[PDB]
């Protein structure tokens, strides 16, 4: 039995105050750098063990021994995401039922049907940037977020948020973002039921209602029209779980739609933003990727197969996910009393948290140049050990949206590289904001048109 290190405690709240910050995952990364591959983290009546090495994480990823846990963060998100795929326990009825129903709508094959509407939004992004005046700049995460949110709105339920036409976010977005903020902020309140938090809770309900109203109404409208628009909502309304013969109920469909909108807004937009960041900081790599984009994307309207041919753009995206996996942590629990790593006994139910950024900096796997941006790491997928690279989570609880995210990102980054040269005009200093996910706050660039019509 080896004793685990533990960071400083701060009274009855034990370790909690270390995460009472705007950048808690970055704090945990620093603790991991200080204490090593495993450390214990205490809160009142809770002990969590944070894992950073491939040696220990590969064992945590054994689904016969460990299952997905709902961290307190996910439990608060569950207040509006309900028993949607992302905030359900594996054993809960609606997890397997929605998983079976939805899996085919997220396959690589399904991406052929989403491709046109992904291109519709991508073209809007390119046209926006073509239309800026010489003295103007691009706010990168802002525009990536407009793109990824609008794309899931169109593929999820055939709705146009029209984010490239508006001053203030569509009112659903404003409410979803404020709800996610409250959910994370709740984690840091020592006395939740203190009167100063009353306007928070009133605002929380107003927001949740703005969400359910767009969504319950969108579901009832579709049920009433019978319109067979070929999208995720159609598939959820018509699909039946082969294991049980039952379809999802309207309440669960609402939760799935809210969940996809959260993911659309929070995740892929972060990846695109980090990718563009690393490219402007590594101009030779940018030129290599732009050369591939010019060679491959020879139609003003890119096709599905052309996106599949963007091999080096895919490597750039994987290397951006290596350094800054945008959904950087996931939680597991021991299915039974067991011993981790031959050294750390666990009780049934004990929580393990995987720090993906730390996993992805394990020098025993990646070599000494781990901190550097080198897409060529990914030239041979066979060279990457099992469980060394995990930006989409693990096993049956991995990201159902992986193919969707990578198709969208590869298409968009390819079109960006086809149509513009990029200038890091401010010499931007990386500043990572944490919501549900990681994104580069304040990242701005200038884009000079290559004058290729589309
Ligand atoms: C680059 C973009 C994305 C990344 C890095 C990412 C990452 C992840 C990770 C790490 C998990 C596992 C979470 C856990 O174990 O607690 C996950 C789950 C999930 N993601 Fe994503 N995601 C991305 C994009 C998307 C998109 C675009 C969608 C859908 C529109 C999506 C929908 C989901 C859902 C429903 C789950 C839960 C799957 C299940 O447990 O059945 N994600 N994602
Ligand atoms: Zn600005
Ligand atoms: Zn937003
Ligand atoms: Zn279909
Ligand atoms: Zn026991
Ligand atoms: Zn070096």
């Amino acid at each position: 039995i080896k004793e685990m290190p533990q960071p400083k405690t701060f009274g009855e709240l034990k370790n909690l105050p270390l995460l009472n910050t705007d950048k808690p995952v970055q704090a945990l990364m620093k603790i991991a750098d200080e204490l090593g591959e495993i450390f214990k983290f205490e809160a009142p009546g809770r002990v969590t063990r944070y894992l950073s090495s491939q040696r220990l994480i590969k064992e945590a990823c054994d689904e016969s021994r460990f299952d997905k846990n709902l961290s307190q963060a996910l439990k608060f998100v569950r207040d509006f995401a309900g028993d949607g795929l992302f905030t359900s326990w594996t054993h809960e009825k609606n997890w397997k039922k929605a998983h079976n129903i939805l899996l085919p709508s997220f396959s690589q094959q399904a991406m052929k049907g989403y491709h046109a509407m992904m291109v519709d939004i991508a073209v809007q992004l390119v046209q926006k940037w073509e239309r800026l005046n010489a003295d103007e700049h691009i706010e990168v995460p802002e525009d990536m977020t407009r793109l990824t949110l609008d794309t899931i709105g169109l593929c999820g339920f055939n709705y146009r948020f029209n984010s490239f036409y508006r001053d203030q976010p569509h009112p659903f977005i404003t409410s979803m973002v404020r709800a996610l903020d409250e959910a994370m902020n709740k984690l840091q309140r020592a006395n939740p039921d203190d009167p100063a938090y009353d306007e928070n809770k009133r605002q929380f309900q107003e927001d949740i209602k703005v969400m359910n109203d767009l969504v319950d109404k969108i579901i009832a409208d579709r049920k009433a029209s019978g319109e067979q628009s070929d999208d995720l909502l159609t598939h959820m309304l018509n699909g039946k779980d082969p294991e049980t013969g039952e379809p999802l109920d309207d309440e669960n469909i609402r939760y799935q739609i809210i969940t996809f909108l959260i993911a659309g807004h929070e995740t892929t937009s972060g990846l695109l933003s980090f990718a563009l960041y690393f490219l402007v900081k590594n101009p030779h790599v940018l030129q290599k990727a732009a050369e591939e984009a010019a060679r491959v994307l020879v139609d003003p309207v890119p096709s599905y197969k052309q996106v599949k041919q963007l091999k080096y753009v895919g490597m750039v995206l994987n290397e951006a996910l290596r350094l800054w996996p945008t959904a950087p942590a996931f939680s597991l629990y021991a299915k039974e009393d067991t011993v981790l790593g031959g050294e750390y006994p666990l009780e049934k139910g004990d929580e393990l948290m995987v720090l993906i950024p730390q996993l992805h900096r394990d020098k025993t796997i990646w070599g000494d140049d781990v901190e550097e941006f080198r897409p060529e790491r990914f030239e041979n997928p066979s060279a990457i050990p099992q469980h060394a690279f995990k930006p989409f989570g693990n096993g049956q609880r991995a990201c159902i949206g992986q193919q969707f995210a990578l198709h969208e990102a590869t298409l968009v980054l390819g079109m960006m590289l086809k149509h513009f040269d990029f200038e890091d005009h401010t010499n931007y200093e990386l500043d990572i904001k944490e919501t549900l996910t990681l994104k580069p706050e304040g990242f701005v660039v200038k884009a000079k048109s290559k004058k290729i019509p589309l």
